């Protein structure tokens, strides 16, 4: 029966399956909402990809030549803490590099592509360039310690090419081309050159710690005696016997600690990560760290300090005190404290080779360490190079993005690191530069760190960790103390790498790359907003903190530029700019009209450096929406308190329904408690004349005050016009001077004005009549049917009820023009109290035409009636 | 001729009027909006009450005593930088103030005041009792060194009543009897003594002017020379002939810049503020800095470090080379560096008293300049106190705010300060405590710098304040310095004051006092979540950033608390959250009911810990309101995308309209791309099971992960049920595990179902049957009257041919309620996917049917829809 069928298939809802969320590497194609609702070639595993990757890096030339002398001049103790505090700090940046590892797939690169995934490409840009240029230069400081151990043992036998620095750089040279020769041959040969090593390396250490385990008395006169606890109770101890301290051999151990990444910047030729990376890693920062704890502790069991080269040293045991440890096992190689005796685990490299059995394999041991991360850091440099490359970050480097082969190999990449390399080779003295690049590592583990911190940070859904054991604290502890070592080796080193780090990311930030990887700093861009929104939701509301937050019903932004720029200006740092534009038609156009407009003009709004909001909504005309728009824009308390219209300049040539609709948008701002601002200026092209004619609690005021405090307008003195009685001037200017300098609004001068309530001129009432005649209702001339026209034709059509009963109002808008042409013609910026009309006492057209005889033939001229709530005070 | 009357007298439109914006102190006030719209005894001037009292309260002990000790100690040239430094901190402190108190009216108190007016209680009330407590300190030290001077003077006759610790308690205590009861007496008792002590002081001034100008021979032993420029030359350069640096010398001559702000502290007593304290403090400022500095240069171009004083010193041009500033004069006061000499300008601090000429107008001199500033500091303590209580900020002392007397004078704070000025006049030992003082009053400039930096950081436009001259950053660097000199003094005296301030702050923001003063905290963070929202608004979009940014339909929140708090669970601190509510009825009573709810329920969200928005609208039903928040709510990028609504569950008892708006909600929001939530449980009142059977995008899997996130649900595990056929279950449920997986999304266990496709149970159907009967048309046992039917009492009656059109949809609903029955009976929540019925072809009823029969008699359960956009990500 077909009851048992595949769930799904007599449905269009399609069920869930890993083909909808797979953007390349189909099935169902999965259904819109619309659709069901509308009405009708390498990869390497872990061992081999990481672990062992990871392991060769880190082991370099210190654990088979410097170690001892730092269990030399530092305690058995001492050298444990100095092995664990990079031990932490790598295990921790390792825990972050598991925790950004498991978030999602890595396509290629390495610390760059998790960093850069992780919190965005401008500290993504900046550790790129700085890991890859790192991993560069250490390929030469392997490269370099391979030629040093070389021209020692040419030394030690009878060989010399010319002198020592010249010796170095020509072995150090044809050792580095060889290197480049096995990276150019592909990643498989790569891997079996590692393994091999690995396989040397191993039976390296076996030989010595087989040699530690059996004396010799050829040894004897050597610091080799066996594992004394005398030599184990005297190396117990801080002897630094040089210009040495702790922090010095703290900073020259910390690159032994180092590599840990080899394995993840291989990410891109890896069967799967989020599963590699972290165990791998893991094991790998753990095995190394107990190889050199163990190492450490058996070379200070095991030899003594000082040592004198010569079987002369007798056992006797003659009269002596010797309180020395060197003594109580024999009388080999004692009393060199006078004069600078040969060698020990104080003066001597090779003292790994010495107490070990075979020595050659001591040699190729140390060979295969120094080459093995070399090759480890010649293959991660040009990876991470042209991932970073191929997201065209630094547009001058796109040449360095190609590949070749069946996998992308990035010959180019390997071209340049080898030149790098050469030229850092043929110095062949970096102990200057090592503090540099020791620092670049400790910049990259701590961004790193503080990526985890900063994705935990920000409570984006999509952080997901797959790895746990990942604390952010512990994570921003680690990045503390990555900052805290970079400092404590060369200080200077330190302030240069933050220097070049600042650099970067305020050179990726200005030149602004189109990408979009969904980084921690979005979302964290987002909880902030949240949150201080959530914050203001809890003020509560002072007429002292009051701002002017306007709805301007603009359209499209770009409609009206000098109109937006002018509500920019009274409202740019202070308050609220939200641009409302209403969308017409039907809904599925409509929805996809809304979406493109909502990016372009948001991306013109940023472009033109406004702070303004693009507000779209969807309705069938315009007055609804911008009922929509008064009723709930805006997010607690960031709602507009006044609305912002243009004037309509066309108004004398179009359909009367459309001012009707502008005439209810004026009733409905004033419905709902909204201050209206009606702006009339020229849109093709020092005083600001306040007329302040009402009390609407003081937003007249208000505006042209912060139209002052800007720099567009700083050259502008704000004069202020009120109406007031003939012979009675002084009265009220000395009362409207005291009144506003309360207010502490500066102005230049106060004009009191007994002209109004005059009788306007008679060619002004003429035109003012012509203007008016098509709209009137002529009731008196009428039947009884103009009841029909008022229904019909109306409610814009003028009544004569209503023209003789405002006659007083419409003079008063007319001899206020007048009076505004006599004086506030030559005016940068008028200001000017909006006339406020009765709803249902005055049609649509007679307060249209108030406006435009008021508004006519002026300079920009604003026309404001605030909310007759207070707006401002005299009070502290 | 009434054409020429008073504007505004033929309308109902008030002109601007100072009566419109005075608290307290008429007329007919201003009219309001619908009112238009809607159908039918101690005052002081700056001179006495500012000015004198700021030049007395800065010039106190050290103006004559140890000024000549400081010149001695460091240099001419250090002591002058010294008091420019000190001056430059006043200054800075002065034109902060000044900013302060020119933006309102100040009621009463003094810097109290102006703090918490300008950045409310918590630091206000901090600073307001370190300030009073300093200023009662200051009065007993002004107290102490008043019988300081007094007991020497003693002692240098043959008058003595007690060992001089004691004696200086005994005349102490009386000096401050006396000064309780000057201050007891009234303010203008209290300003003309202090007028009479600033003549004293002057003239006392003008006699070591005077006498400056006439060396006299027996003087001559002494230092005292009469500007030779020897000694000018001589006296330079820092010579410190003790344990003393020049850090100890400013430490002790800060004390004597202070007491600037007792013309401030009178502020409820002056004429007018905003006019007074400004010159006044800026002039009394510049004037005790320019004495100090010509009184410190004079002493030191005078009079000579070193002087025994004998007669037997003379100069009759022995042979000697003396390459020192003492003979070049003369013999006089000549080599006393082998043993301590008896005076000098480094061991005589009564040289002031010597260079003069009368000496009793010297010491009259000191005694005024020790009361005027105890007097003042013994009346601004209360005052401040006094205005801190009133404000009741700490309840416990609410007994000090009382007054007595026309004027409101704090007898009971008066009668506290002289009863702590005593109790520390008893001790008579306070070079301990002084640093502790002296850090107090630097803690008090240093938030008052701030004050200022503050209140220009926000851009306010109520800031305005009436005085020029007063940068941001100069406040900055003031408050800066201030806590640099603060430092400077006894470090742990800093650490201490600012511990007593931080305490102070936490107790205040933790007692959340009732008081609203527009201070510019609130400002501040209108601004940030604004200029955050701005910043918002130009982040592009990602998958992996998405949040759930929920509408919830909750009415009053309130009403359902139980779903209110299931949604918080998975919005808190992710997402947005905004809680709609519809209000209808007549605009005029709805618009008030509004406004009241909009507090109440903001009140009621934040005392519960709800992170949610309020968002009330105005509209004709529920439907287009929810139509506003959908197209309107939100700011920018911080806007909605998903509806949440409760589950209708007296929908089977209720009229047809109301269930016909709700499933319109449910299309409406499905028509403009929103996820919908469903939610039903039982308000009256461990695993998570998602049944997430059709691909949404993922909302459906985000949501119960977000759920798991927080610690209410981090013991409850989520267990996913997917669709699928039988005998391929494991390939199904392997598919599942990895899709999840690769989400990186926990789960406890996957459940594949078979058995759905099946035909329910009989009884099943029969009940579904039965619950439908009521609401279906029938129009097969019906004639053509059924299309009537179909227009009028519908579109919610449920038709013939979609009944049997959708029976595979409705047996689908049942089976899955048995399904939900027989597994998820015992789970703590349950998530399902929501059924999207095609709008045209469904009926409301048969919607509402099919999702109560889905989720009847169950645990609380989730019916989600998402977008169909993908909501997760397997991408890095
Ligand atoms: C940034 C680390 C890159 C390799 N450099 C580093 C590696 C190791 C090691 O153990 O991998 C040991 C040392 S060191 N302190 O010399 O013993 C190294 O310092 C060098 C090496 C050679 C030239 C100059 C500096
Ligand atoms: C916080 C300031 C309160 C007054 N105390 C202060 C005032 C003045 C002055 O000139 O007004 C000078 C000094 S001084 N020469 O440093 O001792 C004063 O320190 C004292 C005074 C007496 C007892 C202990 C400390
Ligand atoms: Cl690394
Ligand atoms: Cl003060
Ligand atoms: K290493
Ligand atoms: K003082
Ligand atoms: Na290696
Ligand atoms: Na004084």
């Amino acid at each position: 029966t077909y009851y048992l069928r595949t769930f799904g298939h007599n449905t269009m809802d399609a069920v869930p399956r890993i083909d909808h969320y797979r953007h390349t590497a189909e099935k169902l194609l999965r259904p819109s909402l619309a659709e069901l609702h509308d009405e009708l070639v390498v990869k390497f595993g872990w061992i081999k990809g990481v672990l062992v990757r990871c392991m060769l890096n880190i082991w370099g030339v210190m654990l088979f030549i410097r170690l001892s002398w730092i269990v030399g001049q530092a305690g058995i103790g001492l050298s444990v803490l100095v092995i664990m505090m990079a031990t932490v700090v790598t295990t921790i940046t390792g825990l972050s590099t598991s925790a950004i590892a498991t978030n999602g797939f890595v396509r290629g690169g390495g610390a760059y592509y998790l960093i850069s995934r992780s919190l965005g490409p401008e500290f993504g840009g900046a550790i790129g360039l700085i890991f890859a240029f790192a991993n560069a230069v250490a390929v030469a400081m392997y490269v370099v310690g391979f030629a040093e151990t070389v021209v020692e043992l040419l030394k030690e036998h009878s060989i010399l090419m010319i002198d020592e620095i010249n010796d170095i750089r020509i072995i150090g040279a044809i050792t580095v081309v060889i290197l480049l020769g096995i990276s150019v041959a592909g990643m498989e040969w790569e891997a079996k050159a590692q393994i091999v090593l690995l396989v040397i390396l191993l039976l390296a250490i076996g030989d010595f710690v087989i040699g530690t385990f059996i004396p010799l008395e050829s040894k004897k006169p050597k610091g080799f005696f066996g594992y004394k606890s005398e030599i184990f109770n005297e190396n117990f101890g801080p002897d630094f016997r040089e210009e040495e301290t702790f922090f010095s051999v703290f900073a020259i151990f910390f690159p032994a600690a180092t590599g840990i990444l080899a394995g993840a910047n291989i990410s891109g030729d890896l069967a799967d990560p989020q599963s590699a990376i972290p165990k791998g890693t893991l094991l790998a920062i753990l095995i190394t760290t107990l190889v050199y704890v163990g190492i450490a502790v058996s070379v200070g069991s095991c030899v003594v300090r000082d040592a004198t080269g010569n079987v002369n040293d007798t056992i006797v045991t003659e009269l002596t005190n010797c309180t020395s440890a060197a003594c109580k096992l024999n009388f080999d190689f004692s009393s060199c404290e006078s004069s600078p005796c040969s060698y020990g685990l104080m003066n001597n490299f090779q003292v790994m080779s010495m107490v070990s059995g075979f020595t050659p394999l001591i040699s190729a041991g140390i060979f295969s360490a120094t080459l093995s991360s070399a090759l480890a850091s010649l293959v991660s440099a040009p990876k991470i190079f042209q991932a970073l490359c191929k997201d065209n970050i630094y547009p001058a480097f796109q040449m360095f993005a190609k590949g070749y082969g069946k996998n992308n190999e990035p010959l180019r990449g390997y071209i340049l690191t080898f030149l790098i390399a050469l030229g850092f080779i043929l110095i062949a003295e970096l102990n200057v530069i090592a503090p540099i690049i020791s620092n670049f590592f400790l910049a990259s583990y701590a961004l790193i760190n503080f990526s985890v911190f900063h994705a935990s940070l920000a409570k984006s859904p999509g952080w997901r960790p797959a790895f746990k054991y990942y604390n952010m604290w512990i994570s921003l502890l680690g990045a503390i103390l990555c900052c805290i070592v970079m400092f404590v080796i060369n200080w200077w080193a330190a302030l240069l790498t933050y220097v070049i780090v600042l650099g970067l990311y305020i050179y990726v930030t200005y030149k602004k790359p189109d990408v979009n990887w969904g980084s921690s700093t979005q979302a964290l861009t987002y909880l902030n907003a949240l949150q201080h929104s959530i914050r203001l939701s809890g003020v509560e509301d002072h007429v002292k903190n009051f701002r002017p937050q306007c709805l301007v019903m603009t359209g499209a932004p770009n409609s009206r530029p000098a109109l937006l720029h002018l509500v920019h200006d009274f409202t740019k740092n202070v308050g609220l700019m939200i641009c409302g534009h209403v969308h017409m038609g039907p809904r599925r156009q409509a929805m996809k009209e809304m979406s493109i407009d909502q990016a372009k003009y948001q991306r013109w709004l940023i472009k033109n450096k406004m702070k303004a909001f693009y507000a779209p909504v969807h309705a069938d005309d315009l007055r609804e929406g911008a009922q929509y728009l008064m009723q709930a824009a805006g997010l607690g308390r960031m709602k507009p308190n006044t609305l912002v219209l243009g004037f309509k300049k066309d108004w004398l040539q179009a359909d009367m329904r459309d001012v009707d609709m502008y005439i209810n948008l004026f009733h409905d701002a004033f419905d709902i408690q909204y201050g209206v601002v009606v702006i009339r200026l020229k849109e093709g092209l020092n005083t600001i004349d306040v007329w302040w004619l009402f009390d609407d609690g003081g937003l007249t005021l208000l505006i042209p005050y912060l139209l002052t405090t800007k720099k567009k307008w700083k050259d502008c003195k704000i004069r202020v016009f009120i109406g007031g009685k003939i012979n009675r001037i002084d009265h009220d200017r000395r009362a409207m001077a005291t009144l506003l300098s309360k207010f502490r609004i500066d102005f230049s001068d106060i004009m009191v004005l007994g002209d109004i309530n005059t009788k306007p001129k008679k060619e002004n009432i003429i035109a003012f009549e012509e203007i008016i005649e098509p709209y009137r209702l002529h009731e008196d001339d009428k039947e009884q049917d103009i009841a029909d026209k008022m229904k019909e034709d109306e409610p814009w059509r003028i009544t004569d009820n209503e023209l003789e009963l405002y006659k007083t109002k419409t003079y008063r808008q007319i001899r206020l023009n007048e009076l505004l042409k006599e004086h506030s013609s030559t005016a940068n910026i008028i200001v000017m109290s909006l006339p406020v009309a009765r709803k249902g006492a005055v049609s649509s057209a007679l307060y249209m035409a108030w406006l435009e005889a008021l508004s006519k033939d002026l300079p920009p001229i604003l026309l404001v009636r605030g909310n007759h709530q207070s707006v401002l005070t005299f009070y502290s």
